[PDB]
Formats: structure tokens, C-alpha cells, sequence
């Protein structure tokens, strides 16, 4: 007889299974139990910090739900008005020495008129093509020219996602896009060029928040201090090493056995498959691709320079600086880096030279967060990247030559995001039902793998849905159906249902 | 203080309001009450018999289940195999002195050659069309036309569904049709044309079990059986003659007052504005449509003629009979007429002749039962429909004229059908969520008005997520994506959750 | 017997009588005689001249040759250098205070920005419908929405072609408008945009020449000069009065009878038709449709305004003048205007005003010439239009009020333009071939009745190919394929053909 | 100075020559004269005789005239109703032991219905990808199957265009097949398979005459002999060996040296640069491409037979025969082939047996004449060919095992088809000029090379319009527009024109 036992245990404390979680300790039925390998749950909507006091999400992480449960964990975790700072969504491409705002094609105004010449009648090709189109694309690398055209295409859209995704657009699914028509809307886009105008895609009603304090991160430690502490196991003490699929046990770093009848596991599944030692789950697992994350962070001295402003996150598709995508993170909140009182040594300038003087002088900052992809097909210096990033600083103007960097950050994902190669979902459709026979559900970013569902909101529900599957015989909606999930709002379940309402009377 | 106080209370016993109750029955938190003003459960899915013993069903009802729970609920309710017949989808359309095999539009190459160049011609100018199409079908018409042609439209699909919905193709909406309404391959029409082939095998229900006994109204009398009998209340005691939306307070006809918490209501949703003397939702609710029902019943002496055969139920374009379908009701059991050995009396010839004798003679008997539509826009002598069925039958060669007659029925269902009105979606995204925001839940045939979803497991899991909404926060699938539920195998509900098994232990 | 006997009769001396003569006389085979009831041959490729010394041609004349045989008799008639003068096309539309290069159509990128924007959208909308069209426009108006979208159609097209051809758009038809009309490229156009390009060079006439002396009308009073004076009859002398078709005999005003074997018939047909006294013709040629032109000239006193400039012929689709094309006619000899040594009181200024004086002061002279349409859809009040037409001058900048005019000029020509309305097609397939197995060749601009083959080449070139179909069989190109006479150089027949070198040994 | 001297000298007294020739004399002005290699007139539009008397044409001969002056002059030399017989259209194509009625495409319901699946299929593809199409085809491969689809493409068109044109359809251009766009006639062909109908486009309407004696040199023989004997030069005498283009100058086997002024050439391009000892245009010309044909016909004992028919000319896309092209010649004229009473031995059985005796034995006979095409890409063996054709017709059952034999042909004809080449223009754009700039019209089926325009008719106007751009400066329409004079109605030029009519009068 094991060590525990339980009617579901939840393996992992990222969003996904804080989802499983919650929905549990509201449901209050079956026993439960949720461990981690980390103390500190959260997963990779972790946050660190720096000796010298700066925050760093695990790259750019922006909160869109869609659903209203996740609402609701999040105003119970963080209830005040100040745990939160509203932003608004914005975003610009780095072009040809320019800040073209997002999205791309809408502002290309911005652009020498010979190329604005080349993408306008590109999109007129794609145009004409669409008018008579009878198939839908099958790669990534259609959709985009589709979409866009050839001149607009080659400009962000092809170049950006390779560094993106560490594999050519041309080996890549688009159906994880959405049911969309990949086609161009020319005359919004002929209509700014021709009104020399450029126009971005936020405003007053297109907003995010962002936690007051310790980065996303924040977010679910306070979820997770919700639970139960003791149906709760963080740590070495919580790290799973063996999982017998067919006694239902599970078997714990310290030698600690658990039993189930149900297992939702929100590791990654290949990491799932060696801890069954399933041969056959191995080499499915294997065939699966994904590329791991770099991210740099970058403290500078002063206050925010004009020319960054009130820039959110940016996009990088030209090859003068390795990272594909940078956040303004110091924008985010005013704790995501020391106050301005605080005395700080410069480490280096951004051009590489030492300091006039490595006296320790005051703020204010301001912080860059950086994101570099890596695979087998696009390999990282590991021992260079850190420098390599703040050149592209300077080759990108966000820095200057003179620019004081006072803290640096670099860490390295393996398992950074899941690839919507052409053979994912050839590959999962065996993985995830072999799971399932087996009755557990593997689910979350690397848990089913899907980036198309793949945020911090799609994993907490994947998470609870998977809860509910088990419980109330519920349908996994946002794992089988993206574009369902995905274009509605959400609003049936919440933290509290009409069954906990019923109970207390 | 009311008589009666529950959290939910239904309203209606057909299929709908079982649905709400046997989940609540299963969920089994909440308590709950269901009312119907008929002693016996089942709505139109109930069954009659005439004094001579010929069972009729309110016109044809093949089972087509999408929905595991709904096979749950009906096989415990009847769980022993000689509970249920087992049966091929014979369909045929009657067109020009033949019986073409169903899906008409798919079986073109059985009709006169002159005729067959008239219809391929039209599918080919619809294929061209098609081929450059850049908006979608707004009028049922146009949806016919678009992807069958005018040959095919003339020559069937627009008589005929003038003949059941009682208004005209181009009065309906089309995004209803996906699983009602098989839209022809060219190539494959034009290939069986050319081979002299069939294809008999488009849909869902090519094969059906039927009840060995008390036709479909046995369904439903077991199921609400297996019911607590203290919480239902069927017949003149349970019928709903007020509804006071803010005092949440139902009253009966005998003045028994009923408080409740939720109310899901099955009843038309027009006779639940007049319930609720709203006479807002009184004006909504007269902008829908709705065709009634004639069931003619036809009990006839003899073994099952040649000319019948294994035929289940068959359509009729033309205007040779008034009927748009006619199932041969006694192949769906043998249970559903007399044994042979009974004595019955001819009561008439088929041609309207008296007959030979007035004795009482010997079986073997079979039956016919037909179906007539009325709206305004398509009056029917309600005084003369009997004998203008039997004169259809005699015209259509389904009875020689010298065929003896032994039982008759006729009965007028005032809500039939409802129709998918150009005008039925603007209506009714007033009128379900005003109700919504006093806590009722509309739900069914006639309760959500939408015949997409209008089957008995459509009606049936209606109210089993209207439950499930009001308990456990689910989407109301079945309600709100029709297209989606139907388009899937719904496994994931099951008259047994995980909730009872991890309670029972 | 007649007084006069020729095997063929040529009536009238315009470039298409002139043309057939010219061919008759290369021959020298058949006897023949020209007579017009003009003493000066022309027709409306005639010039006059005002009192004060101004020219004025029939409207704005510019030669755009498509034959070789044409250039060999002008070459023939004006031999000298210095008997023309050479001028590129300079040509433009006003629209909203600017002048747009001409073709409007093909330089957008002159408008203001916001036109600009309706402009693209119209040509886009066009351009998509474009790649799925299966059938050809049937009407003009069709035709330009087709080709160059609604804002083009709306600004400049639809009321400029209403303004010239004195019906509106929809009532003609497209078949003649290959060499007319320029269809604008959506790339070219949206190039063009972008960058602030210009396109003028579009079409036949981007450079031209016009004879030094005595306008367009020295042209063909030269011509005349080379035919043998004795076969012709012009002035009161050779006017046709009757055509008796049955006899083949022409009265003359005077009573002279000319007896012949074909006739050449180049008065207009409806003309035709009456002094034929045949009613039938006179009927069938009532079902065409011409406009008259209005020729408006105004003399001014000053050096050519810089506004003014190398300006050739300009396009007013706007309401704020009457006429639809000014011509500085000025700008296309020295002599079509006095010296500037003759002295000329000012009749009146520009802005309506009577001069100080009768003081008649020096040169130098520049010449603006008019043209206003009138049909049966668009009166013009004959009274006005000269000061109408000169407020027009005004109104669109073309005259300062303070300029003085010198000379004035009006004349109404009652058949100006054949309309190509949608019935004229129909209508002249009735009425050629009647008249043609009666041995009468039609033809000219009112002759056979075609805009599309109405210029001085295509005229001269009827008249010749007549007679070469009379004479060698030889195919009426012109009259029956205008496409194929536009569409290529027509080198091969000349002015001496092997026939006559091959004599002349 | 050369031994004689003349204004228009023809070369050659085939079916251009002698237009040329009889236009010349027609016209009676510049002095001419034609000559040719062979003392019978006719080209490749002769007719040899065996020595038992059945005469062959060089190959299927059927005239479709497009011309009057065609007409004219074949009239005037055959002008007795006797001198011709009349017939209908009749041609069949052998396909998979059938005889199916062109055009084939109307006619598949004689295949298997699996392959009319096939066929109609592919039609289907073909349809809906006209309506789609922006391009032209490009090649005369590309040209089949936009026309048929592929089904159809593979039975007929494409292996019977490489058994004639003895190159692939994907390297000959397509503008010569005129300017229809390649599109299907879909409902024409479904509509005879779903009919089961065959119908061949002939009838009272679609008919050819055919010379009662001679075969179709009898024609030429005959319109030779209405010319001035004196201007003529046939035989040894007239065989040109040299041109000098520099000097005007020809000269003829005998010597004989000839002056000219203009020179209508109408031998082959490639022999007429030789001559030339123009090294350039030798290395032109020898970059067009050609194809040779076996003519093979043989005499066979009997009435005809049941299974013939009144067939006339019959197409063999399959690999069991060698030819493709069959003639049932015996059915143009009685005069063909010996009457019934003339007495011929057998010379064998069809399946090459000896005949059981040696004996002569009477008829009546009737003819096959058979194509064999040959080129550089397709050899044919001389020595084999007559068997292997004799082979054919057992195969394709146009003859039985047992029939008789009277007399066999075969003959080669080096120059047979011009080949449209995808080359062709861009050559023939190069050597016509440069003759043309020496006064050089060479003119004709090898003498301009264009098989569109390479029937009798055109051949003989080739030399019509040729002679009249020489003289009375005509448009050469047929060498330079195929589209225009195969598209209407040539009916203006006349054996008789204005000119002879007014001259002798
Ligand atoms: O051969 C056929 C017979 C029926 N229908 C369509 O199928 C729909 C549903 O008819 P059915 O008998 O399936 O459903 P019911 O009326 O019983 O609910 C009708 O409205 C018809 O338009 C069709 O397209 N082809």
C-alpha cells in the first residue's frame, strides 16, 4: 500500500496545475493532492531577480483572458486595486531604423516608397489570388504570403518567425492560427499608405495589467497560498521521479509513494514518458519538437529615455541583434526594479567599456527583457549571448554607446515553447489517448503541447477543464477545440457555481 | 411562504424537462421538482393508440443520438435486448411514379434521362458558380440553389420543403441545414448517373433502434419511471397556469404554489410569456413561426404488401397527396398494431367504398402513418384531411383501391415545428437572455425554438445543460453551437460522473 | 438619258469624298466626278476665320494617323517643311482647381489625397470583380465601372462623357472605345500614387502635326487642288437634291441629272435616306442618334499666359463651364491669329465688362477655342452660350476678368458626333446592307455612322477603300473591323502602287 | 541582260503559284509568268495512279473553301455539276474497337461507362478550371487539355497529334488552332453520355465537293489550263536551280535566265535560301522544322462493305496501326478506282497470305489511302511500311483476314506538314522580312510555313494577295491574320471585279 493516497493527484504548479487546483478545492468532492519540484510555484510564469534588484519574467509575458474563471483567481488572489497597473497594448516592429507600430502591414507608410511600391502590389498578387482561392493553406510559410503578400512577407512576418520559433515558417502548421481566411485586407492597408499615415492596434480599450509587485510571478504565488497548504507538496520533498501508470502510483524524489485513480500531469510530456520508462511513449514523445528560451535582462541608469517611451513589448525581424522579441519591463510596474534612491555601481556601458568610475550611484532605472529562441536548427552561444544581446541593443537604438548597465540577467529554458510543426498533431493524436487509456491527463504548455492554447489563461483552464472532465464528465474544450475557446468569451464557470451556492443554504 | 420550495424546478416532462431531471437526479445536491400538466410524460414524444389497437407516434421519430448520456439514461430505462428492434434507414422520395432512394439530390440517376440532363445541367451551373462564390447563402432558397441547382431545387427541394415547413424555401434561413440537408458532390451525382448506380448512406440515422413496445412514448414513461415518484407531479395537479418571474413563485391549476430558485422551462416559450403575463415577451415571442402538425393514422388488413417491403419512412414532393411523409409504422414493430389473430371489422375501402362485409375478420394487419403540415401560409381543411390522405395513399399506388381499412387516427399538434425563419435568430437573442436574467431557463423543441437542435437527445441534453449550467458552470452546447455538438461524438457525460464514483467510496 | 454619266459618283467633298476621289484618280481605270454643296471642299474638317483674322477649326482637330495612303496625300498636298508644325501632346483635365495629365484615369496620384483613397478602393473593387468576370460589359457605363471603379466613374467619367456626348453613360454602348479610352492598371495607377508620379503618355496622339497655314481645312483644300478640276462640282452647282436608287440617277439644285453605275454616298445617311424619298430608310435612320456641336472662339489680347503654357487641348468635367474641351488653338500655328503688329480694339473683358475705348491696340494675339454639346437630353441655349462659355473661362482660370478679347466666334454644327448608343449596331445592320445591294457605298462620319472610325485618317480611308472595294475587290477594313484598323500600321496600300510604276514601262 | 524579262515572276504551280498566276492574269496589267520543276500542275495537291488504276491523292484532300475567289476560279474550271460529287462531312475516330463519330468528345458514351467516368471527371476539372483561367495555354499540350480535360486529352487528341505531327503536342505552340478560348463545352458532353446519344457534325449542311475525274489534281490540271499557255513553263524547262536576289535574277536548269521586278516564290523556304546561296537564311530556314508523309493506298476487291459505309476520312489515335489518317478515297468519285468490269489479279490477302490464284477477276473495288507521318523524332522503315499500314487495317477491322488485294501505293513526300513549332514564329519573324526587304514574296504552305493557313484555299490566296499587294497594294490578310480570313466570310475579292467589268464597257 503506498505512502498516500488519493482520488486525483496533479502533478506540476505552473498555471496548468494551479487550474487543476483551484477547481478542485472548489469542487470539494474526491481527495486531491498537488506537488512541485519548486518551492516556489508559478513554473514559467515564474519571475527571478537579480542580485541588484531587478525583476525578470520569463520573457514577455502579457495577460489576455479569456475566461471569466480566471478572472475570478485572479481578483481573489490579488484583490486590491493597487495589486494591479493597467497599461495598453503597445507594440512596434524594428524596420530599417524605424518603430513601426503593430501591426506591420498597417504602417509600412513608414517605409522608403520603393518598398512600399514592392509590398503594396505584393498584397495586390495575394489579393487577386485570394478573390479565387479553393484551398486552404497547409503551411505557416502560406498562410503568411497569403495574408500578406511576397514584399510584406520577406520584410517581417518570415524573417520574425524564424527567430521566433528556431525552424523555417515553411516546416511549420498554420491551422493553429485560427479558421481565419488567410487573406489580405488591401484597402485598409493601400489606405494608410496612401494617407501617409500609420495607426496602431491599441487605444483606451486595449489594455493589459500587470501585478503591482514580484512579476507574474506574483500572480501565482498568491493562487497557490489559496490551497490547502497541507494537500500541497513544493519542493525536493515534491518532485516526481517514478510514475507506475499501471499500480497508479506515482514515486517521489525522497522515496514518498502516492496513489491515484485519476493523474493530471502538467510536466512536460516527454518528461512524462521517461518517468513512466514507457519505451513506446518515449520514442512518440521524442518525435515531438520544441525550442528552448534565453532570456537576457538589461538594468540601465536614468530615466526613461524618450525614444523608448511608453513601448510595451517590440518586435526584432532583422539580423543586427539575436533576440526576436524585447519588453520594456521597467514600464510594467514600478517594482519590477530598484527606486530611483537606490545606489547601484555601473557594470559596463552599452558599448562594452568599463565605467568612469565603479562608484555606486543612485537611479532612477529603467529594464529591457530580452527573448533569444534556440533548437538543433539554430544553435546559442551560451558564452556569448549576454554580449551579443546588449550590441543588438545599440544596433537597434534602444540603447546608446553611453548607456550605464548597472545589472544583467541571463537564464536559459530548455523547454521553451512547443512547435506547431507539420507532425505535431500527427504525433500527439498517439501520444495523448495512450495517456488517457491510462487515465491520466496530460495537459498544459508542454503538458499537450499546443502553443495555440498555450498562455497562462489557456493552461490554468486546461487545467481546471481537465478537473472537471474528471469530475462532472465536463468537455476538454480548450485543449480539442482552440478556435472555440479561443473566439468567446468564456463565461459559464466560475469560482463560484451554483453548486457551492446551493450547498451552503 | 409558498406550498413548495425547491432550488430547480422544471416545467414540462417531455424529453426536455426528463433531461433536467434525471441530471439533477444525478447530481443529486440541489433539490428539484418537475411538473407536467399530462399524467403521462413524453410530449411529442409520446404515443396514442386507437380503440382498434394501431399505435401512432406524433408522426415519424427515428432515434439519432449524439450524445452518450442520452444512450445512458435510455438504456437503463429499457436495458434488456428484446426491449428494442433493431432497423436499416429504408428512405425513399416518391418522384414520378418511383421510389428514389434518399438522399434524393445524391441518387439523380434513377429519374427519366430527359429529366437527369435537367438536373446535372443545373449542378453544373452551380458548380461554376460555386467555384467563384465570395458570400455565403442568406435564404434557405439560396443555400438550395447554390448547391444543387435549379433542376434539382424545382424538381424536389423546393416543393418539398414548402409541403413540411409550410412556408416557402425562400422565407428560412440556412445556417440550420448541416446535418438536415446533404449538399451533392458533381462528380459523384454526375458518376452514379453515369454508372446507374445508388448511394443510399448520407446521414446520421442508417441505422435506428426503435422501442418494442408503446412506441416512443414508452422511452419516456420508462425513463421518467426511474424517477423519485414524490418529485414529479404529472396531470391536471401539475399543470402550470401562472408564472411570477420576480416573486420566483410558480402557480398551479389547483393553486398550489411553487417557489423556486432556477427555473428551467420546457413549455413554448410563447405560452410561457402568456404564463408569465409579460406582455413584452408576449410581443417577442408572436414574431416566431410555427408550423402544426397533422398525424393521420392508416391501420390496413393484409401481410405487408411487396410493394412495401422494408420501407421505413418516405417522402413526397408532389401534389398528388397531401402528406409530405409517410412511415410505415409497422415495420418499426410488430408491437405497434394487433396480432394477426385479432378481429377486426373493415371500416372502408381505400377508394372510400363501404365495404362488403361488416364482420369482423382476422389480421395480418400493417400501417401507415402520415404526416400533414399547417401555417398561415398553407391552410388545411381540417374536415376533409382524413379522407384526403387515404385518397393520397390510393394515388401514390401505397394502398390499391380494394385495400381494407380497419383503424383510423387524426390528431392536430398545434407546435409542431419551428421554423428557421429568416427573422428567428433576431428574435430570439431577446427573448432567452431576457429570460436568462430572471434565472429561467428556456430550453427544448419549443422552449429554444431552434430545430437544429430539436431532435429527442437535442431535447433531451438541452435540459441536462441547462442543469449543468445552473450547478456546475457548463456551456450550454447543444443550445448556443448546434453545428458543434452535431458535428461530434459527445462522450464525455455520462449518467455516472466521476463525482458519484468518488462519493460511493 | 442623264446630262452627266460616270461609272462612279462621289457625293460630297469632306475627307471621305476627298478620299475617294484621290483613290479614282490614282487609278484612272472607271470615270467618275465629285461634287459637294460646298464651293470649299472639308466638310467638317473645315476652318473658318472671324472677321478680326482669328481661325477657328470645327472643334479641336489632331491629326493621329493610322495609314500610309493618308500620309502620302497630305505629304502630296503640303510638301514643304515649313507647311506644318510639329507639337507633342500636352493634354489635361480640370478637376478641384488643378490640371490632371491626361488620361485622368492613369494619374490619381494628382489629386488630393483623400480622392485619392476613393479612387484606389473603386479601382480595387474593380480589380477583384475582374478576375472572376465571365461576361463582357454591355454598356459604356458598365464598361468604365468594370475598368477603372466607382470613384473614378463618379469624378471624372460619368459627367465628362455626359457633357460630350450628350447622353448619359448607360445609354451606349462599349464595343468602340479600345483607342478611346485608357483602362487603368491597379499596379500602375497605385505605383504612380505612391511615388507622385505623372503617366501622360497614353494613346495615338502624343505628338502631332498641323499645318501652317489656313487650319485644318488647308489640309483638304489642298487635297482637292491635286484632283482634276473638270470632274469636280462644287458649290451650289454640286448640291444633291434627289437619288432616285432605281435608275441610278442623282438631281442636282440646278437640274442637272448624273447618271452612274456605283455611287459613293458621303452626306450624312439619314440625308441620305430623304433625298432618296424612301421611306423605309428615312424610318430606320431616325433610330440613330447624333449630338450637334457648338464651336465657341475667343481672340485675346496678351503674350500667352504662363498659366497657359504649351497647353494643347484640356478636359472640363465639371459644372462650373459648359463646354468639355478648350483647344489653345493658338498653340498650333502662328497663323491661326494676327501678328502682333495688327491693331484690334477690345470687344469686351473677360469678366463681361465693356472696354474703356475704342482705341485699337497691338498684339500679340492668343485664340481659345470651345466646344459645347446639344442633343435631344441637353439643350443649349443658343443666345447665351458665347457668354456662358466665356464666364467658363473664368471659372476655371483659364482668363483673368480683367483679360481683353479681341474676336469672337460661335457656330452651331447640326450633326457633330454619331452617338454609339446601344441601338446603332442594329440599326445600321439595316440600313448599310439595303443600301449597298442598291450599289450605294455609305460612309464617312455620318455616311456609316461610326465614332470609332470618325477621324480625318479613318474618313479619308472609308473613301478610299470604297472605291477599292468598287474598283479591286478589296475588303472595306475600316468600315467593318475598326479594332483591326487601329490595332496596326496600315503601310501596304499607297499613293503609288505597283499598278501605276508598272504602266509608267 | 537575262534571256527574258518580266514584271512578276512566279516560281512554282501548285495552289499558290497558280492563284498568283491567275490573279496576274485576271488583273492583265504588269507582265508574269510562272514556272515550275514538274510538267503537271498541282503540287502536293496532285494525284498519282497506280498501274492498275486506283488513284491516290497526296493524302486526304477535302476542300472547305473560305474564299469566293476560290470558288470563282475552281468553277470556272470545272463548271458542269458532273465535274464534281457532293458528299457529306463523315469522319469517325478508332477508339478500343469502335468507330466513335467526331467530334470525340461527343461521342464517349461508345466507351466503357468506367471510362466515361474517367473522361467526364477530368471534362469536370477542365471546366472549373476555365472558369478561373487568367492566362493563355502556351503550348498545343496545354491548348488539348484545357479543352478536354485530361480523360479525354489521353484517348484522342494527344497520340493522334504525335502519330501526325510526329513531334509532342508539348513542343508545338497553340495561337494557330485560332482564338476560341481553351474551354470545355461540359453540358454538351454529359448531356449525350446521360442521352446515350452519338451524333457526328455532319449533315445536309456540313458537305465538301469532291473533282468527278482526276482526284484532286484534276482541279489544278484543270484552273493551269485557263492560263495563256505562252506565259507558262512546266517541266525540266522550268525547274529553278538559282536565284540571284541581288541581281533579280533566276535561273532555270536549262540555263535559262529570268529578269524580274517582284518575285512570288512558292517552293520551300529552305530550297528557295539554297537556291539563294544566302548562307544566312539557309541557317534560318534550316531551323524550322517539318514533317514528311508516307502516302499508302490499296485497292480492294469487292463491293464495300457494310462496315465502311459511307465513312470518308477516319482518325487512329491508337498504337496497333501505323497511320493515322485513313481515307475511304473510293468513296469521293467512282472514277477512283477501275469499274466493276475491269480485271485485276490478286496480288494478296490483307493478313499477306498468296490468293489461291493467279486468275483476273472482275470488281467492283473500292480504295484506302493511308498517312504515315515521319521526322527526326519519329523514323518510319521504307522497306516495311506498306505491310505494316496493310497490318494496320486487319487490326483496326477495316479489312478481314480474307480480303483481296488488287494494287498497293506508297509514296514519300519529303516536305509534308510545317510544323507549329514553339520556334516557328520567332524564325519565320526573321526569314520572311529579309526576303521581303529583296522583293522576295515567298508565299505557300512551305512557302511562308503555316500549316493554319496551309490548305488549298489558302494556299491559292497566299498567291492571290500576294500578286495584290504587288500591285494594287492589298493586305496580305491570310499570311498575316489566319484568325481573320478562317473567321468570315471572303467574299469581296471576285474572278471578275469592278476593274474588268468598267474596262469593257
Ligand atoms: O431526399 C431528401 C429528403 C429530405 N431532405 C431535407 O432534409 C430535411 C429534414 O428532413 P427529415 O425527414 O430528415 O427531418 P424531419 O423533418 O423529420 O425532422 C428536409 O427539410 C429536407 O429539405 C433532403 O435534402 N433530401
Amino acid at each position: 500500500h503506498p505512502d498516500i493516497s488519493v482520488d486525483v493527484l496533479v502533478i506540476g504548479a505552473g498555471p496548468t496545475g494551479l487550474g487543476a487546483a483551484k477547481r478542485l478545492n472548489q469542487i470539494d468532492g474526491p481527495s486531491w493532492m498537488i506537488v512541485d519540484s519548486n518551492e516556489t510555484p508559478g513554473g514559467l510564469a515564474s519571475t527571478d531577480v537579480t542580485p541588484e534588484g531587478f525583476l525578470y519574467d520569463v520573457g514577455g509575458h502579457v495577460i489576455a483572458s479569456h475566461y471569466k474563471y480566471f478572472d475570478d483567481c485572479l481578483d481573489e488572489a490579488l484583490p486590491k486595486e493597487d495589486d494591479w497597473y493597467t497599461h495598453q497594448r503597445i507594440s512596434y516592429v524594428r524596420c530599417q531604423g524605424q518603430w513601426v507600430p503593430y501591426p506591420f502591414q498597417n504602417n509600412i507608410s513608414m517605409l522608403p516608397k520603393e518598398e512600399q511600391v514592392k509590398c503594396i502590389d505584393g498584397m495586390i498578387d495575394a489579393a487577386l489570388e485570394a478573390r479565387v482561392a479553393n484551398t486552404k493553406p497547409k503551411t505557416f510559410d502560406e498562410w503568411i504570403v497569403r495574408m500578406m503578400g511576397t514584399g510584406i512577407a520577406d520584410l517581417f512576418m518570415r524573417p520574425y518567425n524564424f527567430k521566433v520559433w528556431a525552424v523555417p515558417t515553411t516546416k511549420m502548421q498554420c491551422a493553429w492560427l485560427g479558421e481565419r481566411v488567410a487573406a489580405p485586407n488591401l484597402k485598409a492597408v493601400t489606405t494608410n499608405v496612401i494617407l501617409g499615415k500609420t495607426a496602431g492596434n491599441w487605444g483606451p480599450n486595449a489594455t493589459f495589467r500587470f501585478p503591482a509587485r514580484g512579476g507574474t510571478g506574483g500572480i501565482w504565488i498568491a493562487v497557490a497560498n489559496t490551497l490547502p497548504k497541507e494537500k500541497t507538496r513544493f519542493g525536493e520533498k515534491g518532485k516526481v521521479t517514478k510514475v507506475n501508470a499501471n499500480n497508479k502510483t506515482v514515486t517521489l524524489q525522497d522515496g514518498t509513494t502516492i496513489g491515484y485513480k485519476k493523474l493530471v500531469s502538467t510536466m512536460a510530456v516527454d518528461f512524462l514518458a521517461e518517468a513512466m520508462n514507457d519505451q513506446e511513449l518515449v520514442g512518440l514523445t521524442k518525435q515531438l519538437f520544441y525550442s528552448s528560451t534565453h532570456v537576457i535582462g538589461v538594468g540601465v541608469r536614468g530615466s526613461r529615455p524618450e525614444r523608448i517611451g511608453d513601448k510595451c513589448w517590440l518586435y526584432f525581424p532583422e539580423d543586427n541583434c539575436p533576440f526576436y522579441r524585447a519588453t520594456i519591463f521597467s514600464n510594467y510596474s514600478p517594482y519590477n526594479q530598484p527606486e530611483a534612491s537606490a545606489a547601484l555601481p555601473t557594470m559596463q556601458l552599452a558599448d562594452g567599456s568599463r565605467p568612469q568610475s565603479t562608484e555606486a550611484k543612485e537611479g532612477p532605472y529603467w529594464s529591457i527583457m530580452l527573448e533569444v529562441s534556440e533548437s538543433s536548427m539554430k544553435p546559442v552561444n551560451q558564452e556569448t549571448i549576454l554580449a551579443d544581446c546588449i550590441q543588438g541593443l545599440v544596433n537597434t537604438e534602444m540603447l546608446k554607446p553611453t548607456d550605464e548597465i548597472v545589472s544583467t540577467y541571463h537564464r536559459r529554458f530548455d523547454h521553451g515553447y512547443p512547435t506547431p510543426t507539420l507532425e505535431r498533431e500527427g504525433t500527439l493524436t498517439q501520444i495523448l489517448p495512450k495517456l488517457q487509456d491510462k487515465d491520466i491527463w496530460s495537459r498544459g504548455r508542454f503538458g499537450s503541447w499546443r502553443y495555440e492554447v498555450g498562455n497562462q489563461d489557456h493552461s490554468f483552464m486546461l487545467g481546471v477543464e481537465a478537473v472537471d472532465n474528471i469530475v462532472n464528465g465536463a468537455v476538454e474544450l480548450t485543449l480539442n477545440y482552440p478556435d472555440f475557446v479561443n473566439g468567446r468569451q468564456n463565461t459559464e464557470r466560475r469560482l463560484v457555481d451554483g453548486a457551492q451556492v446551493f450547498a451552503k443554504s
